[PDB]
Order: structure tokens, then C-alpha cells, then sequence
């Protein structure tokens, strides 16, 4: 018997490739982040696999970070019985602007066009400064609770500052803008469904796991179908990519998380946010600008010791040293966490003595996730 997990589409393909999940680990089932969490924090496989209610839920991969009151509720009416969750990166990540709109002519977009197109300012094609192209731009969402919609809107909420009205941060992208969706905007379900979408009418573009904006890696290079950003005219200063290579360097510059701080789930996952302001790392001047992570919850504690053993060899393969997923992470068009990432991470989590440890047997001890199923 297995232990499951699920959740986010950004990382599915990464988490779905052979010998990534060690053994135990049922293949990863991608839902969305919002749909992830509810799985988790409710131990809810139908939003896994609707109507399969016959397996417990162990983990899920989430690109939106727990909400004050996912974590409250959990603390209260879980980890009493469950043990505390945890929440840790597990990569770092682009979010990539892939359109359908043909043309030799490189689309690069200037941080502000990226705001007028999202918001529905700029509306046509040749309102794209150099686009060549021309015609009605079609923006194409995420219907659900998306950690994509997250991140994205992260970065809309940090640098839009001049449209009628506001990006909040949101997990549902129809609402983030306060002045409303663009006219004639599509919803679509999934990373995978937005990209058939994307397709499905000339003209479209959106925002995407960099796994799924194009169908190779050098296609996130290609910018008649991924658009590049930070375009500034007056300085003559071109765009780039959402290549991994163009987020690895400010990926690897966030600060572990702090010390004092560790056992606060909310404390492991950094964000990128508004510029000088403390608690939120400031989007890089430099390489390519819309990036953020996708992370991991587990449970600390699980009834069953070899559900627990099996949680345990994955941290110890996905935060090694040696023996690790990393090479499967770049395959997958995302960064590696550096050393004293990983290392930190492996501190709390692995090391027997910590208080935060996997199936620390004084914390754990009669607790943890249920072994059977109950209704
Ligand atoms: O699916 P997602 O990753 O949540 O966007």
C-alpha cells in the first residue's frame, strides 16, 4: 500500500517523472494547489480523485502558500491527534507568458505592458511595443484555486502601480484585478487545460508553469510563442526569457528561513513581493523578473511507521546532498535548492533530534495521520 499525494499542476510533470517520488509514494495527482491543500488539511482524497473516498491523503504539492486560517484550523483541530504539518520549498520556479500568435517579430514585453495586458488595458496586438502583430489579445486563466494564479498575481500586485485599479494577491486570477477581468477573457481548468485553451482561439496568452509554456525547454527561448519580459525602449534594453537559467541566480540568493522562526509553518516559504519592504524578498533587477517557489506539506507525524519510514527516504532524496532529484528538476525547466537549503531543510525535517523531525519518536510518540480511511 501507498501513501498519496497531489495538488499543484505547476510541478506535476517534474513530480510524475520516474524515480523522483521514492518507494511507497503513489504517482503524483495533479488538481491544483487550492484543491491540494483542501486534500491535505482535511484528509480528503475525493479532491484527488473525485468520487474515490477509500484512501487517505499524506501530502500535497502547492504552489499557494497556507492561508493564516488553513493553518489555524489545522493547528486546532489536527495537530493535536496528526502532529504539526510542514510546509518547505520543494524548487524554485518562472512563471512564463506563452501566447498563440504567429509572427517572426520576438513579443517583449515591457513590465507595464505585461500590467495593461493582464488588466485589460492593452487589449490588441499592436498595443505590444516591436510585436509586429496585430488584432484582439484574448487573455486565457486559471478557472480554480491555482498557486500559479498565486505567484503570477504576486508579481502583478508588486509592479502594477499606474492601471484603474489594483492586483490583489489572490489563488483565483477572475477576481484579482479590482477593476475587473479583460472583455472576452476564457477560463480554463488546470496548467495543462489553460494550454489546450491557449490554442484553441488565435490571439490568446496567459500565465504558465515554465514545464508546460512550451513543449521543450529551449521553446521558453522562443519568443514568437513565450514572450520575453523587462523590455525598458528608452534604454534600449532587451527582455528575457523565463529559462530556468534566468530565475537560478535570485533564486539562490533567498535567505533560508529564519532560525527563530522555524517551528511557523508561514516562515519556510518565501515570497517575492513590493520593493523594501521586510518579509517579502523584492523582485531581481536582473535576469528574468516573475519567479517565486512551489512547495511540499507533509505531516510530521504518521501513525504508521512505515508510512512515516517511506516520508523520510523522500526528504532524504529530495533535500540530499548526494542522490538526489536535481538533475530531474532543471529536466523540468525549475532550480535546484542550493546547499544551505537543502541542509537547513534536512535540519528540521530529518535530523532525529530537532523538534521538528519526521517521526521523531518523543514528538510523535502515539501520534500522527490516521493508517485506515474513515467517513
Ligand atoms: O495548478 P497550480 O500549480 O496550483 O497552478
Amino acid at each position: 500500500m501507498d501513501i498519496n499525494g497531489g495538488g499543484a499542476t505547476l510541478p506535476q510533470a517534474l513530480y510524475q517523472t520516474s524515480g523522483v517520488l521514492t518507494a511507497g509514494f503513489a504517482q503524483y495527482i495533479g488538481v491544483g494547489s487550492g484543491n491540494g491543500k483542501a486534500a491535505f488539511l482535511n484528509n480528503d482524497y475525493t479532491k484527488f480523485q473525485a468520487g474515490v473516498t477509500n484512501k487517505n491523503v499524506h501530502w500535497a504539492g502547492s504552489d499557494s502558500k497556507l492561508s493564516a486560517t488553513e493553518l489555524s484550523t489545522y493547528a486546532s483541530a489536527k495537530q493535536p491527534t496528526w502532529g504539526k504539518l510542514i510546509q518547505v520549498p520543494s524548487v524554485g520556479t518562472s512563471v512564463a507568458i506563452p501566447f498563440n500568435k504567429s509572427g517572426s517579430a520576438a513579443v517583449d514585453l515591457s513590465v507595464q505592458e505585461l500590467c495593461g495586458v493582464f488588466s485589460g488595458r492593452i487589449n490588441t496586438w499592436d498595443g505590444i511595443s516591436g510585436s509586429g502583430r496585430t488584432g484582439p489579445i484574448v487573455v486565457v486563466y486559471r478557472s480554480e484555486s491555482s498557486g500559479t494564479t498565486e505567484l503570477f498575481t504576486r508579481f502583478l500586485n508588486a509592479k502594477c502601480n499606474a492601471e484603474t485599479g489594483n492586483f490583489a494577491v489572490t489563488t483565483t486570477f477572475g477576481t484579482s484585478f479590482s477593476g475587473g477581468l479583460p472583455a472576452g477573457a476564457v477560463a480554463a481548468t488546470g496548467s495543462q487545460g489553460v494550454m489546450t485553451a491557449l490554442a484553441a482561439g488565435d490571439g490568446r496568452i496567459t500565465y504558465m508553469s515554465p514545464d508546460f509554456a512550451a513543449p521543450t525547454l529551449a521553446g521558453l527561448d522562443d519568443a514568437t510563442k513565450v514572450a520575453r519580459v523587462g523590455k525598458n525602449v528608452a534604454t534600449n534594453t532587451q527582455g528575457v526569457s523565463p529559462a530556468a537559467a534566468n530565475v537560478s541566480a535570485a533564486i539562490g540568493a533567498v535567505p533560508v528561513p529564519a532560525a527563530a522562526d522555524r517551528s511557523n509553518p508561514d516562515a519556510w516559504v518565501p515570497v517575492f513581493g513590493p520593493d523594501n519592504t521586510a518579509g517579502v524578498q523584492p523582485y531581481p533587477t536582473s535576469g528574468y523578473p516573475i519567479l517565486g517557489f512551489t512547495n511540499l506539506i507533509f505531516s510530521q507525524c504518521y501513525a504508521d511507521a512505515t508510512q512515516t519510514t517511506q516520508v523520510r527516504d523522500f526528504f532524504t532524496k529530495h533535500y540530499g546532498a548526494s542522490n538526489n532529484n536535481d538533475a530531474a528538476i532543471t529536466a523540468n525547466a525549475f532550480v535546484p535548492l542550493p546547499t544551505a537549503w537543502k541542509a537547513t531543510v534536512r535540519a528540521s525535517f530529518l535530523t532525529a533530534s530537532n523538534a521538528l523531525s519526521i517521526g521523531n519518536t518523543n514528538v510523535c510518540n502515539g501520534i500522527g495521520r490516521p493508517l485506515l480511511e474513515a467517513a
